[PDB]
């Protein structure tokens, strides 16, 4: 079903009925006038970062490349393959960019120190796929350019997404989310889930260890916090 819409909800109502219980939600009418809403394109990214080095997930192989290097072949016109520059802390290599960004205010209801806040860029084409998996920590995902199908599981529901057998992968589900092995996964069918779109200027609260699959629709650019 789809994740709840709310518009600039209260501190109160967001710990009450998101963030205590544990319950997906979009928030409205938060991220919409970031500075990055508007100013962030691939020119503007070019001329900020361009030069620097980031790592590229391409796929399956991990490499580092310059951002013009990975707009060039992974961006523009016809790149051979899917390359996602995924995962990494933009932000704090580039003190500039990050600038045009914050740190959510719902963020003070977490545990937490600010400063330990992990901030990570999520920039890529269409038919970039994050497979199913959970993280350690609450997350507001803010998306930026583009578009995502996300679909989301409770962790009540980890039974049935054949989670890795390894220390190392136990938090990622064996389970191609859109085009499930059913014959190997037969528990994976009946498994209830949310999903949505999530468009630019909206974010997306992902419980700690929900787990989530994340799809881009369009070129996309997201930005993370990952948050206790
Ligand atoms: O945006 C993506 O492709 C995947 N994102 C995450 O898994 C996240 O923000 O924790
Ligand atoms: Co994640």
């Amino acid at each position: 079903s789809t994740v709840p819409r709310l518009h600039r909800p209260s501190l109160q109502h967001f710990r009450e009925q998101f963030l205590v219980p544990g319950r997906p939600v979009i928030l409205k009418g938060v991220a919409d006038h970031w500075p990055c809403m508007q100013k962030w394109s691939l020119e503007y990214i070019q001329e900020i970062a361009g030069c620097r080095t980031v790592p590229v997930e391409v796929g399956w192989s991990q490499t580092l490349m310059t951002v013009n290097e990975f707009i060039s072949k992974y961006i523009v016109n016809e790149p051979r393959d899917v390359g996602y520059l995924a995962q990494h802390q933009l932000f704090d290599q580039i003190p500039e960019l990050k600038q045009d960004i914050s740190i959510p205010d719902y963020c003070s209801l977490g545990d937490g120190e600010e400063e330990e806040i992990t901030i990570n860029a999520w920039f890529g084409p269409q038919g970039t796929i994050s497979p199913l998996h959970q993280d350690p920590q609450q997350n507001f995902l803010v998306q930026v350019m583009g578009r995502k199908y996300i679909r989301l599981y409770s962790p009540q529901e980890s039974g049935a997404l054949y989670p890795h057998d390894t220390h190392l992968l136990h938090n990622t589900s064996q389970v191609d989310v859109e085009n499930p092995d059913l014959e190997k996964f037969p528990k994976f069918a009946k498994a209830p889930f949310l999903s949505c779109i999530l468009s630019p200027g909206e974010i997306l609260f992902i419980p700690v260890k929900y787990w989530h699959y994340v799809r881009a629709l369009d070129l996309s650019f997201s930005v993370s916090f990952w948050w206790s």
